[PDB]
């Protein structure tokens, strides 16, 4: 049926139409959905500057058609965290690790919510790491996420004191990439595998690496 694809450097040629789609669905949700200003852009694509050639894309697709997805990008790199929010990460330290990656802009079409999708998007993000050797993810996050976390086994690491972002109480954190968290999600998904990877194959901490 219906997967996340995997889009990267090595295998954007084959999802151009898809990734536009998916910047421009991101300044619907994001800018106008979400209020989250200082993002808007007058070519109405939501695109900062961790949105480069080592960015890594989940993206659910159906057929063509975008319905969900996030991002993922390498914390040897300066990262949204870093430059942006190291004040969340001060009790612990913003990570920087070709094995710990950055994970952001997670969304949900209006069209695919409280259904199937949310708890597919949370397994991709297990099953990518996973086949890539990526021990570890690391995030910004509102609070609200942290029962969403545990409700889908994501084992965490708080990084620093919660506080006030733009009136919204937000914090840093890493999940903990398991084998045991992927397989009971499989199991509640209902699928062996979330992840399709067309194209030359990736290797992602190899490329964390070089950076
Ligand atoms: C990588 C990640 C950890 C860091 C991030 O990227 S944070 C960015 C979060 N993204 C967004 O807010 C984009 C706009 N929203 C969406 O795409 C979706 O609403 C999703 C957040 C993906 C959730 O979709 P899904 O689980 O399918 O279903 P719902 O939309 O009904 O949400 C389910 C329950 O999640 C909670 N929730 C969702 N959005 C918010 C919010 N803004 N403030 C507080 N709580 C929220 C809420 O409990 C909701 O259930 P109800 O209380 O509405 O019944
Ligand atoms: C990630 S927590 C949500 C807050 O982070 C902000 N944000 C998300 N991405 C970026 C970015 N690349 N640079 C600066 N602020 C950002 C949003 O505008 C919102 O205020
Ligand atoms: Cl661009
Ligand atoms: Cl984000």
């Amino acid at each position: 049926g219906h997967m996340i694809h995997a889009i990267s450097a090595v295998n954007r040629h084959l999802y151009e139409d898809v990734l536009e789609q998916h910047f421009r669905l991101r300044h619907d949700i994001f800018v106008e959905e979400r209020h989250w200003e200082t993002l808007r852009r007058p070519d109405g694509r939501e695109v900062d500057s961790y949105d480069d050639e080592d960015t890594v894309y989940l993206l659910a697709l159906e057929g063509r058609r975008v319905v969900g997805g996030h991002r993922l990008y390498p914390t040897t790199k300066p990262s949204m965290m870093s430059e942006v929010f190291p004040h969340l990460a001060a009790v612990r330290g913003c990570p920087s690790d070709p094995l710990i990656w950055e994970w952001s802009r997670y969304f949900v079409v209006r069209d695919r919510r409280d259904g199937a999708l949310n708890l597919q998007l949370m397994a991709a993000v297990q099953e990518f790491c996973l086949d890539q050797g990526i021990a570890q993810v690391s995030a910004i996050m509102e609070t609200w996420w942290l029962p969403r976390f545990h409700e889908a086994g994501f084992v965490v690491t708080p990084l620093g004191l919660p506080a006030l972002v733009e009136n919204a109480w937000t914090m840093a954190a890493t999940v903990d990439i398991r084998r045991q968290t992927l397989d009971v999600l499989h199991d509640r998904i209902g699928m062996p595998s979330i992840v399709q990877q067309d194209g030359p194959r990736l290797d992602a901490v190899a490329r964390a690496n070089l950076c």
